[PDB]
């Protein structure tokens, strides 16, 4: 009865700043983009090595997958982050969304072809500074900073 919603967190692009709780962050998203959908995916990717250990283990406590990539490896964050939202467009069929917490315009393609090729939403959390290019392909637009102020 419900659709399916995948959330793809970009952590060291839209990083959760040095006293504010990840746990808020991911309430925030799931009460904004969440309604009258089904939580499909939700996987965070980062070099946990470089993350407020207490942001990590916010994360944990909320059933969200921490998908850690050693950051010396390449654009092994970004391969982890279009691996995980090709497998959603693999595994699931419109009506669906997608929430890709982004910046980088590495994932135009993406969220292009999981727009017109999959007929997915598209929802893209960006800090300013974000790709236009990206932000092009996104049915909504919204600011990270909503997630990480008061």
């Amino acid at each position: 009865t419900l659709p399916p919603i995948g959330v793809f967190w970009d952590i060291e692009n839209c990083s959760v700043p040095s006293g504010r709780s990840a746990t808020t962050v991911v309430q925030r998203i799931r009460e904004k983009f969440f309604r009258g959908h089904r939580e499909a995916e939700f996987i965070c990717v980062c070099d946990i090595s470089k993350e407020n250990k207490e942001v990590i283990q916010e994360l944990n406590n909320c059933q969200v997958t921490v998908a850690h990539i050693n950051a010396t490896a390449k654009n092994a964050a970004d391969d982890k982050l279009r691996q995980s939202m090709r497998r959603f467009a693999n595994t699931h069929t419109a009506p669906a969304t997608v929430v890709l917490v982004s910046t980088d315009v590495n994932f135009a393609l993406e969220l292009s072809d999981l727009r017109h090729r999959h007929g997915f939403h598209i929802i893209l959390v960006h800090k300013n500074q974000a790709s236009e290019a990206l932000m092009h392909h996104a049915n909504q637009l919204i600011r990270f900073e909503e997630f990480i102020s008061d």
